[PDB]
């Protein structure tokens, strides 16, 4: 495999978005993964509607601005036969009645793949598939106030993930020091957070923060 991967370099990734004051991280993770797989299919990068997921995927198990699962979002797109563009169904950061309109659907999915709970399996998927939805433990002040460098939190959990994000690659920092690898992660907290909205999550450090515990992507 390559020593570093960055799917932004191939046009798979929309700019950083901001979920605002709604607990819709799961929806941004899911649209990021589906944006990448739709691009893999068609060669067209089209921003997808998180609002459509927030408002409409309750029957699949999601809970709007109070949380959800990326796999439930993928199941919704499959069940629903489509997902509207960001343009047609703009983001409001509040849960409303479903306004899905099939006229403006620009994406589909046929299922989803759950990667096994192994950083090696996650690496193979990132190297070959595209951006991957992942669950992480973001429940520490260190994450909230992250600015730069490889994020490592000694108290991070590999089981109590609480935040859905998107792995768009991996790499390493030049150093003689032990443990210099990271996952390149797109967050949904705007470019004002982290490294222009991204975080380098420690890689190959005992499944740090659970990044390989609930990784998945949609089939299209
Ligand atoms: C995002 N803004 C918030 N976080 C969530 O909605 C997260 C996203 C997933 S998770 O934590 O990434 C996850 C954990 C374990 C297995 C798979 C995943 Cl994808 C779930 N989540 C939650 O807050 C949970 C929910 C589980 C089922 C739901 Cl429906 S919501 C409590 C774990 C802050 C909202
Ligand atoms: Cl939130």
């Amino acid at each position: 495999a390559p020593r570093s991967v960055d799917w932004r370099e191939k046009g798979y990734v929309t700019p950083v978005k901001n979920q605002g004051q709604c607990g819709s991280c799961w929806a941004f993770s899911a649209t990021g993964a589906l944006e990448g797989q739709m691009f893999r299919k068609t060669g067209r990068l089209i921003s997808l509607s998180e609002q459509n997921l927030v408002d409409c995927s309750g029957p699949q198990g999601n809970e709007g601005c109070n949380g959800g699962l990326m796999d439930y979002a993928f199941q919704y797109v499959q069940d629903n036969g489509g997902l509207d563009s960001e343009e047609s169904y703009p983001y409001e950061a509040t849960e409303e009645s479903c306004k899905y309109n099939p006229k403006y659907s620009v994406a589909n999915d046929t299922g989803f793949v759950d990667i096994p709970k192994q950083e090696k399996a996650l690496m193979k998927a990132v190297a070959t598939v595209g951006p991957i939805s992942v669950a992480i433990d973001a429940g520490h002040e260190s994450f909230l106030f992250y600015k730069e460098g490889i994020y490592f939190e000694p108290d991070c959990s590999s089981e109590d993930m609480d935040h859905g994000v998107l792995v768009v690659g991996y790499g390493f920092e030049s150093t003689e020091s032990d443990n210099n690898k990271y996952w390149l992660v797109k967050n949904s907290w705007g470019e004002e957070w982290g490294m222009g909205g991204y975080v380098k999550m420690a890689k190959d450090r005992r499944n740090h923060c659970g990044i390989a515990s609930a990784a998945s992507y949609p089939t299209v």
